[PDB]
């Protein structure tokens, strides 16, 4: 059974390489387009956009599940969801408009919305509920994620320093042809067929509801476009804004319509939370140019300790996390305490300014390394967290509420990073880092 | 000027990956092909053809060299001939005949035979004498062709094993793509014109002697072809014994031809310690699917400890290579008998059959390991051991000596691996590997 492992080990490591390898220089490259002057945003739009890109993957997610479990099959889904994120790729490589580098991003909001949520569910698949390895096969999968990860800066920050932007972006698609070439040829001997629409795939009792979704949310999204349009012209930084409204609106209408007041702060921790990890490849990639030196290895190689540390802290982690249960809804409490903490490490070497010769970089590594603490503290027990208190409020749209804190985390940086890009207001978001501190202590009382 | 390192780095990473990844599989290939039917060959002179293999791009290397040094330029010989190795890996992942996969080896004799002598000679040239310098950026060379070398098998025996060896082999041909893509446009903002012929780019002085080996050697060679065709017909595996005699010639010929009682003894040190190095790619890889079983792990994963204990050997062995000082030829001595007692340890476990559960494929790890310690006691200082006796030999053709000794240690397998094939008669095979402790003991003596 576990051989397609081996396949979706290549599969999400060609991926994810493809993923936050581009994702790491992206950032650096809408900077030299604008100082080209083929962009015209300013850097703390750019800055922004680096957001949405995230919550528009992270939201379209939740609609790369439904599609692949009632319409269409989940392995086309994971190889087509795959071909267009390796297009969007080439988008960036071969293409040089920023119109056309524009559509970059929509081709790899859709792949990745497809592929990254079936891929998943393909891995379960492996095991025909083989209770015991089931959960290892998962634990080997997220290895093949942060080995692809960690090296995608290694090589293609690398590439773009040494060669082109438009080569890197071709590295990273070639990247992505791995993901492809290995899974469809390796997919044929492995994949049990989940190659066609599994339960639901009915036909009249689904025909009415889903063509509600297309003149009722879409039509209805196309509306206000012509609203915001009319209203003035096309405003570049508040279509964002329409952006960060859907991705608050979509778990806010759920939380709304279903119903309690131990998860609001649970939610809140959880959006705050993924607002720190998402902001490490903004905010922090800003920063490691501004206030950091690189005379030698490149600025990309910063967010390659993501990673590092998440496949480090693991096996200490595990034992770590077992002698402690002797002596879950604390251990979230403990999680955006160290991301609070993490954070605080911005504004003390920005005031103190106490350094000479080479001893700075260290105090980016550091934050990271106490951001990756939280990551061990929260995105295990989450998951369990939010199983244990859904039965109590019916299990049917509570389980998609954790997967959706990311793309409101995401949502939120949308508008809190352009705080950021002031360059002289830096101080002062550092020192917002302190109120998830008071926020986390509030949930270490309950 | 140490920005082309970071180009230079990735080229042979690149390479190497294409070059070791391959090579990792290509023996399993041939028996797949064997099994199949498409391959009319033993698989014992398969298994030779591996050794050739390494002798004919070891030997391809010395014309490699003197052909970028006095006809076309080092830039342009290592573009094309990274060209020809990215075709020879299109050859067996797209042509499918045995034939065509014959091309393969072709292609990447004439390409390695370019690229690998010319990219090293591109280093040094990065540092126009800058002493110190000049060694660090090629220690760190050393470390992408390790990490290149080490990281190949643990994609490609991944793909081999997952999907086709036509993936496995168009992931190598996707890894030499990249070795390009970026050398071309990380060389044209790095490269300091060596893109034309440099020193001895003669005109009227060199006709002569250039279209004097065009009918001496080449012709000469044309002339053995259609002997030993004549004498019987297309006799497949003494085409190799005449590319041993050729390997073994040449060294030879210039031994005889210059004349040195304290060479021949590293000399043949030197080719019996490489006759272990390459028989690990072969020998020890068939022994890798024969005595050892694989239930999870690829077989391939055995070809990455090389580069594993290479990469981890060499900080440990910095701080040892210091201090023992105070306390050159005598490190020669050591490192042959390490090569013997390494091998040493395929007839205990052979003739013992000391074994239960899965306690045996550490067997195999502890002679790589002990294979290793005998590298970094001779790969360093056999260079330096060649030219401190060179200027009472008169340094002209006797530096190219120590290159070639990997030539006629791999020309020696070719013959040698024969043997152990046998399957019967395999503990005579480690058996032999007393007679290396033996001849090492030797030189303990002198």
């Amino acid at each position: 059974q576990p051989l397609g492992l081996s396949t979706l080990f290549m599969t999400e490591m060609w991926e994810r390489f493809s993923y936050y390898g581009m994702r790491a220089i992206l950032l650096y490259y809408m900077w030299f387009l604008i100082s080209t002057g083929d962009l015209h945003i300013t850097r703390a739009t750019a800055a922004s956009i680096m957001a949405i890109y995230a919550s528009m993957v992270y939201l379209s997610g939740t609609i790369g599940g439904f599609v692949a479990d009632r319409i269409i099959g989940a392995r086309p889904a994971v190889f087509w969801g795959g071909v267009l994120i390796m297009l969007g790729h080439i988008v960036l490589a071969l293409p040089f408009g920023a119109s056309a580098l524009f559509g970059s991003i929509i081709l790899i909001i859709i792949g990745t919305g497809f592929l990254k949520p079936n891929v998943s569910t393909l891995v379960g698949t492996l095991y025909d509920e083989h209770d015991r390895r089931r959960d290892a096969g998962f634990s080997i999968f997220v290895f093949g994620i942060n080995l692809g990860a960690f090296i995608a800066p290694l090589i293609v920050g690398a590439a773009q320093e040494a060669a082109g932007y438009h080569v890197a972006f071709s590295l990273a698609a070639i990247g992505m042809f791995i993901g492809l070439l290995v899974y469809y040829f390796g997919g044929k001997k492995t994949l049990d067929p989940h190659y066609l629409r599994p339960t639901d795939p009915l036909a009249p009792e689904e025909v009415k509801p889903l063509l509600v979704k297309v003149s009722l949310a879409v039509a209805g999204f196309i509306a206000i476009i012509v609203v915001m349009n009319l209203v003035g012209w096309n405003s570049l930084p508040a279509y964002i804004n329409l952006l960060t409204i859907v991705a608050i609106a979509i778990p806010v209408f759920y939380f709304a319509w279903m119903i309690v007041v131990s998860y609001i702060p649970l939610f809140i921790a959880a959006v705050l939370f993924w607002a720190i990890e998402e902001q490490g490849s903004v905010v922090l990639a800003t920063f490691a140019a501004e206030r950091v030196d690189s005379s030698w290895f490149p600025v990309s190689w910063f967010q390659s300790l993501n990673p590092l540390f998440i496949m480090l802290y693991t096996p200490f982690f595990a034992w770590l996390w077992t002698a402690w249960k002797k002596n879950s809804p604390t251990k979230f409490a403990v999680g955006l305490m160290f991301a609070g903490l993490s954070f605080l490490l911005m504004a003390i070497p920005g005031a103190l300014y106490g350094t000479s010769g080479k001893v700075s970089p260290l105090w980016l590594v550091g934050s990271w390394a106490l951001v990756i603490l939280g990551e061990m503290l929260i995105s295990p027990v989450g998951l369990s967290v939010t199983t244990k208190l859904a039965p109590k409020a019916f299990n049917s749209q509570m389980m998609s509420m954790w997967f959706l804190s990311s793309s409101v985390g995401s949502a939120l940086n949308a508008q809190l990073v352009t705080l950021y890009n002031a360059k002289s207001e830096v101080a002062y978001f550092s020192y917002f880092g302190l109120g998830s501190v008071v926020l986390g202590i509030v949930l270490v009382f309950l």
